[PDB]
């Protein structure tokens, strides 16, 4: 991957590389000028040539094809793809060429969250892009503040007095969602998935089976880390994270404790949880109930809270749609 990704390289014959936009675990994301299309820049999507990441790049050229045909225009924000080829070996997708992800573009604004009125409009677009998803039959399973791009990332740059620093802010927050290696139809096996991120819904924690609900989970994860500038469930183990859950939202419903085989968890109906040990003693400093992390009290951030404490609702059939979530009152000044 190292060796056929710098940058003045040429690929299918037409694409020419101009800078790398991100590196992750499948492999690479770069930009390219497309000679064959008038010089229009692209991304260009390079996986490795292992065997699990070609199989997730073939499943999503598969979707992204159902996707563009289902929705042409773009109107619910799914990432176009162009077209796809190999490359030495390696499966490349071309498609539309966004911004910075909101986690870049967080990172670099020193960490610092969005406006709330900003917030507003991208939580709209996300459930809506996420809702087209879960309407044609499929669930994304890997939401995440670096899989929601900006179409268009330029700001403007002011000092402010409260945070004592310069802070970013958006010209235009429109968004769209992107990484469909993941996504899984109704029909289709469903795994137990990867380390998917500090965002895994507890159905899926527990071994409960999972679907459309877990997408849900994930944007009230990704709501309140746009709000804060950092995740509420900084870990990657699974135990913790269910502690961490506890701290913030409350205790585990009983019939959900009653069903997991995942016994390795917990001591007969409670966690088998340490809270002296290292990791308690963190889960204690670095949690607390949920609306305790509040910024104000006025009734947008109230409205806010509201919506992602039913994404976070620890029953996947309780757990609001994201139909429902579309008309809650939250979204009422959009309209
Ligand atoms: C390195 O992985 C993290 C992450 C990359 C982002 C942090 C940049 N993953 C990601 N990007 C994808 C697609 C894509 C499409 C258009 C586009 N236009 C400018 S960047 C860009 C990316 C995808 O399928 N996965």
């Amino acid at each position: 991957m190292h060796l056929i990704c710098q940058s003045g390289d040429v690929l299918s014959a037409r694409y020419e590389i101009v800078d790398t936009l991100g590196e992750g675990a499948f492999g690479k994301v770069v930009e390219c000028i497309d000679h064959k299309a008038g010089g229009r820049h692209v991304a260009v999507k390079i996986v490795k040539n292992v065997d699990r990441y070609c199989e997730a790049a073939r499943s999503e050229i598969q979707v992204l094809e159902h996707l563009n045909t289902t929705d042409p225009n773009s109107t619910f924000r799914c990432v176009q793809m162009l077209e796809w080829f190999e490359h030495h070996g390696h499966i490349c997708i071309v498609f539309e060429l966004l911004g910075l992800s909101t986690y870049d573009f967080i990172k670099e604004n020193g960490f610092l969250p969005f406006r709330l009125d900003h917030i507003r409009k991208m939580a709209y677009q996300i459930c809506k892009s996420v809702n087209f998803l879960h309407s044609n039959k499929l669930t994304h399973t890997d939401l995440k503040p670096e899989n929601i791009l900006f179409v268009q990332s330029d700001y403007t740059e002011a000092y402010n007095p409260k945070i004592k620093r310069d802070e970013r802010t958006l010209i235009n927050p429109d968004i769209k969602v992107v990484d469909f290696g993941s996504a899984t139809y109704d029909d289709e096996h469903h795994s137990t998935l990867v380390s998917t991120r500090h965002y895994r819904a507890p159905e899926v924690i527990l071994a409960l089976g999972w679907s459309q609900p877990c997408d849900v989970w994930s944007i009230g994860c990704i709501l309140i880390e746009y709000y804060l500038g950092f995740t509420v469930f900084p870990t990657h183990d699974s135990k913790e994270h269910l502690a961490m859950m506890e701290r913030i939202l409350g205790p585990l419903p009983k019939h959900m404790i009653q069903k997991t085989r995942k016994r390795k968890y917990f001591h007969h109906d409670r966690l088998d949880w340490d809270e002296h040990s290292s990791a308690g003693r963190y889960v204690s400093r670095a949690c607390k109930p949920l609306k305790e992390f509040m910024l104000s009290q006025d009734v947008e951030h109230e409205r806010l809270f509201d919506l992602i404490q039913k994404m976070l609702e620890y029953d996947p059939a309780k757990r609001i749609t994201l139909r429902e979530a579309l008309k809650h009152p939250f979204f009422d000044l959009l309209k």
